[PDB]
């Protein structure tokens, strides 16, 4: 957790989430947990049942697509690390 | 034989087992939908139902970003430590 | 096309398929075309809008994902170095 | 610089043109619904809805396997030859 790396794909990933959050909650009129919501399972590529209803919404969720998926999949393994290594180190 | 392996499939399974009883519970799915909704959204391939309460949607949230990388850790290891091999063993003239 | 390593997933992409097509126009009662589709857009993690409905078909679809996608993803990497090879070396 | 980034973008392009194109002839979308599928076909999200049109399936599960392979690449060139230089370009002090 003290590595830059990680910290720095977690901020980045903060922050690309917090926007998707802020456009579709304005924009797409979602309640602030439905908008996280379809931020992350649109980055992480989950998918979900809806999809945006304006042609803005459907223009900024592909921008956010591309400028997005690489960050959010890199966190998921840095993430992956950090998380298996202790069971790892003890099944040694 | 890989340590790694093992603690990934323990995981992935713990994993699994999680998700079936978090949405058995908490989105009222029968276990078996709960344990498709879990395979579906941590493979990526993703479900035709979303969570309906808040908590499912903060929960799959956490479990997305947590599971992804073990689901797809431990599907990379098959491929290579059994898939592969099997199908290798299985191209041999005999 | 000739790589025996780019036949062999093809080959098992293939019969992979097949069998999915088999399983959902007979278990699930879709069309040959909708089995086929359905079998397809969940190897590759695109999803769809609906579900097995039966519990053998999730129980088949859920093994079917862990059979299948690893060998799926690595047909459509060979098909993506073989379909772009011409147009870098023209690009040369 | 990357001519491998050049040809991964102009694929890319000409296969969001090519869907955009046939999902609003054969499936009747609006071109930028068509564009929008196209979009989340081929980076592995989905979309709420599917064809419906058996011209549209069939072309899509091959626009599927041509396309996810170059959308992929694209994204992965994208990645390492403009968007980490960047980040780590704007992570100096000055
Ligand atoms: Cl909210
Ligand atoms: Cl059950
Ligand atoms: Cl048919
Ligand atoms: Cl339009
Ligand atoms: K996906
Ligand atoms: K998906
Ligand atoms: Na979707
Ligand atoms: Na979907
Ligand atoms: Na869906
Ligand atoms: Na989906
Ligand atoms: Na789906
Ligand atoms: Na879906
Ligand atoms: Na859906
Ligand atoms: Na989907």
């Amino acid at each position: 957790w003290k590595d830059k790396e990680f910290q720095v794909l977690f901020v980045l990933t903060i922050l690309t989430l917090i926007s998707g959050t802020i456009f579709y909650s304005t924009v797409e009129g979602l309640r602030p947990i439905d908008a996280l919501y379809f931020s992350v399972v649109t980055l992480t590529t989950v998918g979900c049942d809806i999809s945006p209803q304006t042609d803005f919404g459907k223009i900024f969720t592909i921008l956010y697509i591309f400028i997005g998926i690489g960050l959010v999949f890199g966190f998921i393994h840095k993430l992956a690390v950090n998380v298996q290594l202790p069971s790892i180190l003890s099944n040694l």
